[PDB]
DNA sequence: CACTCTACCGATAAGCAGACGTACCTCTCGACCCTGTGCT
């Protein structure tokens, strides 16, 4: 709205860090796929479905 | 028929050992030996 905020903001430069935790590295979904040979249950791990 | 010395099955603890330990998730990195015996 271009309107002047009622509160005054604490604004300034701050040193931030990008961390090795990226959402796309973590997002995982399984419907069906590989199973363990012995127990025949879904295998472990995002990387292996 | 008053005694006190050993037999008992009891209980006592005793030291023993053996037995247990949040959840779910991501990734990387490394994985026998020793000696008989035929080959050439």
């Amino acid at each position: 709205t271009g309107r002047k905020l009622v509160a005054q903001v604490f604004l300034g430069p701050t040193y931030y860090q990008r961390l090795k935790h990226l959402v796309d590295d973590k997002i995982h979904a399984r419907a069906r796929g590989p199973v363990q040979i012995l127990t025949r249950q879904p295998v472990e791990g995002r990387s292996r479905d």
